[PDB]
């Protein structure tokens, strides 16, 4: 509750505002003579900001209490003198070897008591008082040294908290988890009650009896209430460390500050919407998913970023020019995708576009990760494309893109980090169902029907939207249950799926029939589930619906439908399953609103096909056109609507022709005409609308 | 050698004998006001026994030397006053947190020296003298308190020994394994000889040099003799703990006592047939396997339970109303299956039918496991079905089912826990072959041919049967070899498969040609094996036989056939494999008997098709009808045969019509006529035969 005031990295003295463009720069990894070439190439590419010193601790503090800043003063001076701004890191992302050799108590400990060693990065415990002292000291030294530097426009505090150190099981974590439980519950009776410890003789007499969820034998079942709280605690322990580092910097050197998130459809290492309350601006690292979901999942993640940002501008701190280096198979980007993907984030509300990283490493663990200047060097398709992007972004700022905001959708898809965590336990109805996939499925299926959804975290203002999707939203607290009931009562249009509202925020089941807190709203009562799969011969692996769709993985057993509701689709099945003729999809009237219930996993394709009848019943208007789905349309506008941009992205492997409605500004793999344009696969067109017209 | 005298939980004062019906009850997990509702619902459902206090240690002994019995006196009083009996637990199944915090030496240790922590259940070492002292103390306190309680009719000692703590590698286990080896072998020379330690420089000078089979590098090969003995020792160490707990209870409070087994086709955590010698009555927990084997594997496991029970009545301590919560995908039961599955166990000789559990948990690790009263509550298909079952079981006891016994089959399928263990080593001909699958395959294939097999442990009286199957029975001791030779000599009909009699009880190979101890009996000599699979391109993955069947995974290389034998089926293969025309299935004459040899894995379907010619040759008579296989017929009768029941179960997804031969008593998804009945998929009919008729 409560965001910090929005702050943004400001232009250097004498510059106009720009879409910030550039990325991580690691000059410490090259001979100094390379730095003049870097700068010349950056000017060519239109680069205007770089992120420096992110893992430079071992250079800045080469041994305890010895500081070496001169190389970085020098780099920062050459950048600034060329008009390139610096987003400066704290430098505290990962500790040097001298530190972990003197203080092995810093290193995080795994569920079995094995100590993560140096050799990669981020091997520190979030609750180490010793690592905290080291970090805050370096933050103070950096702040003191760079506080009156005019080329430094922002702090980049640490890097991707929890990417490697989400979980620690040390004695430090044990003591901190105990204190976090006492602060959250007050008494051990309220912990026993929250975690349901009357089973398996788990009841505790005092706080000292709370241990971390350490090794219990592989395959055995941890207490779910406790594991959910362990995840909340791990997120909060890292957030407290961020806050301390932030506050140490800001007290000496008050500049716009952020830390880079890892928002993507499937990453929930942290409750990023909570974290969004502690940053001045939201910044995000996102790397494409391979294959057919590349475009859609990226637009989704960018959308959720914007939703975390409460529609404020946000900063894309990283993405790749082409391949990453950490998947089993590191696919390259296809032609056009470098520009398209950058513009996808821009469309969804970013006012900074940055890459990991500027110059591709020639040695170390990152050498095979793509860069803005590849091994090949500047004479490459990649660097030319980087240059073209630089020019596109200068153009879009010249035409007024800056501080426009992602337009308000008709539909808010709700997302809850905590509901995901809840669905991750091993003793749920099926390991094939998690929260995270369903909102992405709804985003894509709505796209197929010509509608661009907003993705809104559960804390944010989804109840202001024309329609709302609760997508496998396993947790509904008392508070959220009330928000839902009121939302619908007062004219809302609600879609609710299987695996919604199973439990409260303690992972206590809502009894009486699922979804046990909102049966009245949805007008159905579910008695049990029917998971599906192919784990043994003869298992039930699908259910047909009578609207021509197929359910996989999970279906609800709906045994009553209220009088104020009706059935829109029914399962068709072999008689012995009990599903022949059972209700699959319903719609209910509730006060002035409506709620549809989708009682099974239909996937993108099933939902896409199911949606027309449901959009019609709920009075949600969309384009009628056959080619509706071919292109994702994304809009930004200022509050007045006089600067309005539309970004059009082909989602397909066919040429998409579209009615073009304003002035074309940027075209990648697209040709304009007569208000027509043909967009090649992986193509994008961006248009500025004339405010005096339609 | 030597069973205890059979004892059975007796009716409460003023009741007649009943099929015990109910399950685990955990009132400690609900507010006390719920207990009056539980009791009212139990009466409605026909519930007449519940199992209480199984994991209640942390409530009964909330801290060391403080006892709190009053809540359970109260619950037991309300149950008893409503006519519901209590199967009372020892309460010692899993220790409280205060205990493991004071005494971490209690916790079991894994192969790598990592200590299993509290967080789930049963984290105690079988050979901890300290955990033993705690357990026996609580057993004495419970026995003393409940010894003159008339509503307590049995002891339920601990719960599922070895489900989580089968293996411990602590210093306690090291010392105990040393003593178990000395007690078994007498001298270190006899251990060296048993384990074959002259390879890999493993020879030991004394007992102190025997360590547990701890971590040797993942992928490396433990000594097989030793690992087999480790498994026997782990089973015996838990059995000694059971015996001590039992004897501590019984000395103060002599009531019928059991501990719940985990008999299923594939579970061999313990030598359950040995354990069967130490219980007063056999009790079993069994949860359905998903997909097409659900019915058959359950009938098998129930059958093996009965065989462990030496045809005495046995107690089904647990099974599920619908889904469990511990598989990757927790399928629900289909309509009818709740009643059908319960009656399957009943048919195979159970005189008690109980579920985990009475009321579905609303919190903790078990919340998604089905119950008799689901989250949904009593207004559910599940609770109605539980009520219908209650009524069916009252009816069947009124008609005389109690203490009838599962009829003697023509065929005994032999099962050996130890042979399974032997086949589990990593350096066998193939990891795709284990003992356990073959007896289940034979049970199903015989069912397909209209015969209901008995499953008889190797120690029991299989040599009294008309026919006997040795199914991948890898171990044949000197003693069992002699029993087999005599059995056949004297008129027995024997089926022997691939992977039988490879080794003696020390895992020493019988030399000269497999199966090296009974070549004379089976009239074949095998020189080597041909495992099969798809592990690389071009591997041999099957062999056709000339009776229209296909072998997969394993075939024997038979190189001679005795004069008293002939070949019934031959492989057909590409010439270069060497299998074209080689013998696959033989029959031999040996004294007055016969032995068939099935020299490959044919599966249920191959064996089913192979069986007519083999049943004909061995003079085993079966129904001739085409629809033979559609229904499993299972019979119980008293010694006189004047109370005779027949249970008929559809195995198929078609409607099965059957000739009905007595008075119909219970019908689920079946309709009776003219002595005809039509049984729907998942249906069952139970009939009492008129003793004066056919
Ligand atoms: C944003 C990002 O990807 N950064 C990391 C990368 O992140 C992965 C980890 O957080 C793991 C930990 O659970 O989860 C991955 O997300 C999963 C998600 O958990 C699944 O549910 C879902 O289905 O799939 C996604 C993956 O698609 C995170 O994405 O981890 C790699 C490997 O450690 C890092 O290399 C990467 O950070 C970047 O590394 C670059 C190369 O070394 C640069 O260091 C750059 O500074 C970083 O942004
Ligand atoms: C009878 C039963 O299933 N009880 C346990 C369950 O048992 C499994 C374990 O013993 C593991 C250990 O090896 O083996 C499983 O059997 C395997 C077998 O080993 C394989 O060869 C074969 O192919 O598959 C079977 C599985 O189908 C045992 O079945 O383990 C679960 C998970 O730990 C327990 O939840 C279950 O006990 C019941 O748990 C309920 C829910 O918490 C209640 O506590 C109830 O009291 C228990 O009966």
């Amino acid at each position: 509750m409560e965001h910090r005031a929005f702050k943004w990295p400001q232009p250097l003295a004498g510059n106009k505002p720009r879409i910030w463009y550039g990325g991580d720069y690691n000059p410490d990894q090259w001979p100094e003579e390379v730095w003049d070439e870097d700068v010349a190439l950056m000017q060519q590419a239109g680069v205007n900001l770089v992120s420096v010193a992110i893992f430079s601790w071992a250079k800045l503090e080469p041994e305890e209490g010895v500081y070496d800043f001169d190389w970085l003063d020098r780099v920062i001076d050459k950048l600034g003198k060329a008009g390139i701004a610096v987003d400066l890191a704290s430098g505290t992302a990962s500790p040097p070897m001298w530190m972990t050799q003197a203080h092995p108590e810093i290193l995080w400990v795994d569920y079995r008591g094995d100590v993560c060693q140096p050799g990669a990065r981020q091997h520190w415990r979030a609750t180490s008082p010793v690592f905290l002292d080291y970090a805050l000291n370096l933050c103070r030294k950096m702040a003191e040294h760079y506080k009156d530097n005019p080329y430094v426009v922002s702090w980049h505090v640490s890097n991707e908290y929890g990417c490697h150190n989400r979980f620690d099981y040390s004695e430090d974590a044990e003591r901190a988890f105990q204190k976090w439980c006492e602060k959250k519950y007050g008494t051990i009776d309220a912990v026993n009650d929250a975690w349901g410890t009357a089973f398996w003789a788990q009841r505790m007499n005092n706080f000292s009896e709370i241990i971390p969820p350490r090794f219990i034998g592989d395959g055995n079942f941890m207490n779910p209430g406790k594991l959910l709280d362990w995840k909340r605690f791990s997120s909060d322990a890292l957030l407290d460390f961020y806050k301390a580092e932030r506050d140490a910097l800001l007290e000496i050197a008050p500049k716009p500050q952020t830390t880079n998130f890892m928002v993507s459809a499937g990453c929930t290492v942290l409750d990023y919407d909570k974290w969004g309350h502690d940053v001045d601006f939201v910044s995000n690292d996102h790397y494409f998913s391979p294959g057919e979901a590349h475009f859609d999942e990226m637009a989704y993640a960018a959308c959720l970023t914007d939703g975390i940002a409460r529609k404020n501008p946000w900063f894309l701190m990283s993405h790749s020019t082409s391949a990453v280096n950490w998947r089993p198979t590191n696919y390259r980007l296809e032609p056009g995708e470098l520009v398209r993907d950058s513009l996808a984030h821009l469309a969804m509300g970013a006012d900074a576009i940055c890459y990991f990283q500027w110059r591709q490493s020639k040695a170390g663990a990152e050498k095979w990760h793509s860069a803005m200047v590849p091994h090949a060097g500047p004479d490459s398709q990649i660097f030319r494309d980087v240059c073209e992007l630089g020019a596109d972004l200068n153009k879009l700022a010249d035409e007024g893109l800056l501080s426009t905001k992602l337009v308000k959708s008709k539909v808010a898809i709700v997302f809850d980090y905590e509901s995901q965590w809840a669905t991750e336990h091993t003793a749920t109805p099926t390991q094939e169902v998690r929260h995270w996939t369903e909102p992405l499925d709804w985003f894509r299926a709505l796209a197929d029907n010509g509608l661009t959804a907003d993705v809104v975290p559960v804390r944010g203002p989804w109840d202001e939207y024309e329609a709302v999707v609760l997508p496998s939203l396993a947790i509904l607290s008392e508070q959220t249950t009330r928000r839902v009931r009121e939302y619908v009562a007062n004219g809302g249009k609600l879609f609710v799926t299987y695996y919604t509202g199973l439990v409260d925020d303690r992972d206590h089941v809502w009894l009486g029939g699922y979804p046990g807190s909102i049966r009245d709203v949805v007008g159905v009562r579910v008695e049990e589930f029917a998971p599906m799969g192919t784990d043994a011969p003869g298992t039930m692996d699908h259910l047909d619906l009578d609207n021509g769709t197929v359910a996989h993985d999970f279906a609800d057993v709906i045994t009553s439908v209220a009088d104020t509701a009706h059935v829109v689709a029914s399962f068709k099945a072999d008689k012995w399953t009990g599903f022949d003729g059972a209700p699959a999809i319903t719609v209910n009237d509730f006060g002035d609103g409506k709620a549809a219930y989708v009682g099974a996993r239909l996937g993108r394709e099933g939902l896409a096909k199911s949606l027309p009848a449901l959009l019609e019943e709920l009075g949600i208007e969309t384009s009628a056109e056959d080619d509706r789905g071919e292109v994702l349309r994304v809009e930004r506008a200022d509050e007045t609507g006089e600067n309005h941009f539309v970004f059009l992205f082909n989602r397909t492997h066919d040429v998409a022709v579209v009615d073009v409605e304003g002035e074309p500004l940027v075209a990648s793999l697209a040709q304009v005409n007569e208000h027509t344009a043909a967009i090649q696969p992986n193509g994008v067109l961006v248009v500025k609308l004339a405010a005096a017209l339609e």
